[PDB]
């Protein structure tokens, strides 16, 4: 885009790419340059000591106070101000890390402030002699909460003035049963269903993730079952939320509490502070280097046949390569001070408080921060090698990772790279060397991690059942998608899929069509044309006259 | 600063400086490089087609609606949402122009929404059977307005996450007499006096400018005289507001309405649209090129004496040079589309609505946009040439400018460059050539435009009387400062200066000391030390334990 903020960002990205070339060892760059591996965010790191994604310690920032500039902010006295502060923090964090930023359990964290808002409306009843003191406060408070999250949504939408790579913001909830916590959840979902602007279009951020759990909102008789239903409506109208099986999530992370994803789908593993406490909020990831799997197999061919021996040599060889690549950037952090990003290291953001001249690297050591080793297209890999080695190779990988972790003290993990673009980059480069290869590089892209090919036709239950096991292997990051027709009226159908998913896997999301004709008002699925979309019951063809959203890869977008 | 956002910005600035070198004619760069002239914002323009400062057409955006992303925003339904939208717009504009952004007459523009807030609190009275229906709404409404501007202040303070050169935001008011308009003004001033954070520190933005006018808030019996008093308190506690004599301002601008400054002190001249309407909000400036005056005189010396003849040759010579410099960047805009910055050209920002593929340059033609020709240090110039040629040379300049305007259709104007840094740059370069020169380059800087030297000791009335005439010559931009001791208790004294200023000149501001000891709580003037500030009644010496603000040059800062 020819928008100033974007233009400016590209300049800094070009200088950063160049600088990266003078910091990263030649053998690593060459590998990245040829498509064997992919050093993510090379346009940010290692030119500058940025970190990746994270879970913001909002709970700790609002309770203890923190500086935002020279201004010493104090605990919010109302829900509205709490979300306003949240938005303000979102802007800070977004400017100090190249990865996405997440606010986990906003329903449990903001809860206190929904109470303070109620408190006030009560005193206001015992001051103007309000009739239904209680029925009054419940009304106003309920509204306050609504406006607060509607304000948050526009704050985040405005942060597309930064365009220093769209601010990926994620917000999770669901594990709250109290009225306040319930009000927050509903407030969030109601705002989302409504949409943005007078045409109630579908927002692309902040991402929504709701935790489902037996005895909370899973079964018809659970306290928050009404929420689940609302959530179903939202997902059919707005695409999000996505759902996380608290059950499996906890098993995978080994955490006593559901673990929200940092950004799109990066998951931390349970960790404890010097006095034995399980800490989640405030933690982050250090970077991502993705291994091009199909390409390992392609390089293992001799003539037109696969050679198992060569494969193991290149695998072992490239595995060490990736380690080297990751350790290359973790080391660029050696020596940089907290003066580099105050909200993150000095105020509450990363859950601690460093002195300006403290080194930021010590904070990530000993398993606190996760480090990502990504991969892509097991599907194309299976084709290339004959059998299905998905689960097996991903396991051989975890093995390597464990040694890395034991040799460095850094929590290395298996991450299922969203690869929104890399899906193309890898294929293009591989094609420059092998050209069109049936089933592998012919379509022009590699399928995502362990996802079943976007072509293969299988029932949704067959699909979420085929991918489910990977969620327990690639602990660092994973998600499972399923394609469904309009379900706005068939919510039970959707609830069927959610339920089955919640049971077998961890991070689940179901993408279906979400269009709205601005002229005729139809929300039925548009009709695909060589020249764009056309409304079935209206004929509208002008793109400026409709809101057509689809989750092709990792995010929501308009084709 | 080693803060990521700043680091990133510098990268884009370095690429822009480099690019500028391949776009700007060699003779112009050489001149800029040697200190004869100064091409402002060379780190933004002309690498990218950015414009400078502006007056945002908030009134037009809120009334007619506009897009912020793909979201079609509608007229606010409350004051809180109006200021929230304002903040959101501030973020957009700030990211699409390198200059400061101003919101003129927020008291008259936001007024409608203060009414809608009242309206609602009334219906709420006729719904819960509120006792003092009116005394209730007046209470809540009055509070709503307060919170809205307190929210705005933190929004702007947070925009120091952009650090793509601190967002200079300016807000003006004063010309409003209605209750709503009055509530806004007071709300603004009350929030400012309070301060930011738990230590109520003095904010550096948004800048505050209040219009004073006979029969409004000038004399003891004017409707808003109580506001003026509050304003006096604020100025003594928080430094701002600054004041503008509506009387002189209108005479200078030739505008039927007080003309607020774009950013720090850029002033537009009256202009009309094709159907004869005086338009102010939505207009902007195209750039700034400053002429180094002392240096013209220095280059005019032969041996140790000034040579009048050489002076006129270099003056005429450099005048054309500056024109060339300004016309060089105005031409870089030739051909760029509105796709470059939607809030500015496509939505309401610049007061019109262009089609994506429309050229942005046509909008500034025929006097709509102002173009700045700056100057600096007439004081040092007077010394160098013997007599006082301040008023005379500034007039010979306007003459040149008028021909430029008649030859190009661009509204060229005489701008008194804030020169927050240039005051040093020019002196340093001039010194590389002439070294220490008594009274001129010895102290290490040149005084600002027509300002009486910061050393010369003269009564404030003598000073505002000596500088007053320049306000009517350098129409494009001007301001007059005066130094005063703590006046927090001597407000009448301050009001004395304001009154005299309001009478004789246009844009006036009085800077005095504004410190606060965090430990002892004292707000008396701190004591200067070779090692920093020390509290008189407390002894505190830790900088992290106090808020010491001073307006050394153009902005507020902590030495
Ligand atoms: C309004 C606002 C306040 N703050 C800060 C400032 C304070 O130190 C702290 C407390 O906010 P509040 O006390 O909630 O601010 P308020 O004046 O709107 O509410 P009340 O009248 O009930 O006091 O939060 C922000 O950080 N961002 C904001 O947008
Ligand atoms: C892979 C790739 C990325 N990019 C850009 C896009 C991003 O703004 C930036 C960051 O690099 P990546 O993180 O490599 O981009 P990605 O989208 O492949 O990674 P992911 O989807 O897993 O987040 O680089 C390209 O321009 N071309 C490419 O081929
Ligand atoms: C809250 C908010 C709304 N808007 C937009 C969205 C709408 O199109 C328009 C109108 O806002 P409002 O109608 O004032 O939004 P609200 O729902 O908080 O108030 P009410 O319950 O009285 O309706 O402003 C923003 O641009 N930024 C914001 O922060
Ligand atoms: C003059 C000068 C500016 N700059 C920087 C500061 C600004 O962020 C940026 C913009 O250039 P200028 O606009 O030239 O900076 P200035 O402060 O001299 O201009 P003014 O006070 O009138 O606004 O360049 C320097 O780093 N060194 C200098 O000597
Ligand atoms: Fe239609
Ligand atoms: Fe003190
Ligand atoms: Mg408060
Ligand atoms: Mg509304």
């Amino acid at each position: 885009s020819r928008v100033f903020p974007t233009q400016r960002d590209l300049m800094a990205g070009i200088v950063s790419k160049h600088i990266a070339k003078n910091m990263v060892p030649s053998f690593i760059m060459k590998a990245h340059e040829s498509g064997i591996i992919h050093v993510h965010d090379i346009d940010y790191s290692p030119a500058l000591p940025f970190t990746n994604c994270c879970l913001v310690d909002l709970k700790g920032m609002l309770e203890n106070g923190f500086k935002l500039g020279n201004a010493q902010i104090e605990t919010p006295k109302s829900i509205g101000v709490a979300t306003a502060i949240m938005a303000q923090i979102t802007a800070q964090v977004a400017s100090h890390q190249y990865g996405g930023t997440t606010f986990a359990n906003v329903d449990k964290v903001l809860s206190p402030y929904v109470k303070r808002t109620y408190a006030k409306h009560i005193e206001d009843a015992e001051k103007w002699q309000i009739a239904d003191a209680l029925n009054y406060a419940q009304s106003k408070t309920e509204k306050d909460v609504y406006d607060a999250f509607q304000a948050y949504e526009y704050e985040v939408n405005t942060l597309f003035s930064s365009n220093g790579q769209t601010p990926f913001v994620t917000i999770t909830f669901g594990t709250g049963t109290d009225w306040t916590e319930r009000m927050i959840q509903k407030a969030i979902l109601k705002n989302r269903i409504k949409g943005l602007g007078r045409d109630g279009i579908t927002p692309i951020f902040p991402k929504l993730v709701m935790f489902v759990e037996e005895g909370v909102n899973l079964y018809k008789d659970d306290p928050n079952y009404d929420i689940k239903q609302l959530a179903l409506e939202c997902a059919s109208k707005r695409m999000y939320p996505d759902i996380i099986s608290a059950k499996n999530n906890k098993a995978i992370t080994g955490s006593s509490v559901p673990v929200s994803p940092m950004g799109c789908r990066s998951f931390l593993s349970v960790w404890k502070d010097s006095t034995g406490n399980e800490i989640l909020d405030g933690r982050n990831n250090l970077g991502v280097v993705t291994l091009n799997l199909p390409r390992i197999a392609l390089d293992s061919y001799i003539g037109t046949q696969f050679n198992e021996q060569k494969f193991v040599e290149l695998f072992n060889e490239r595995m060490d390569l990736c380690f080297e690549a990751l350790m290359c950037r973790i080391s660029s952090l050696k020596g940089v001070k907290a003066t580099v990003a105050p909200i993150l290291y000095q105020e509450g953001a990363f859950g601690v408080r460093l002195k300006p001249d403290d080194d930021i690297i010590e904070l990530f050591k000993n398993g606190r921060s996760s480090v990502s080793l990504g991969y892509i297209g097991i599907h194309e890999l299976n084709i290339l090698v004959g059998r299905d080695i998905g689960r097996e190779i991903l396991t051989k990988m975890n093995a390597h990772l464990k040694q890395w972790t034991e040799r460095t003290g850094f929590a290395f993990s298996l991450y299922s790279t969203p690869a929104e673009n890399l899906c193309y980059r890898f294929c293009k480069l591989d094609t420059e060397k092998y050209g069109s290869v049936k089933d592998v590089t012919d379509k022009g892209w590699y399928t995502n991690s362990f996802h079943v090919s976007v072509e293969e036709n299988i029932t949704p239950f067959e699909k979420i059942s085929r991918e489910a096991p990977y969620h327990f292997i690639a602990t660092g990051g994973h998600i499972s998608y399923v394609e469904l027709p309009d379900m706005k009226n068939n919510l039970k159908g959707l609830e069927a899929v959610w339920d089955y998913a919640a049971q077998h896997l961890d991070y689940f999301g179901v993408n279906m069509p979400v269009d709205k004709c601005f002229t005729c008002g139809s929300t039925h699925e548009m009709t695909p044309t060589e020249n764009g979309f056309v409304c079935s019951i209206c004929g509208e063809t002008d793109p400026k006259k409709m809101n057509t959203i689809r989750r092709t890869c990792a995010y929501l977008g308009n084709p």
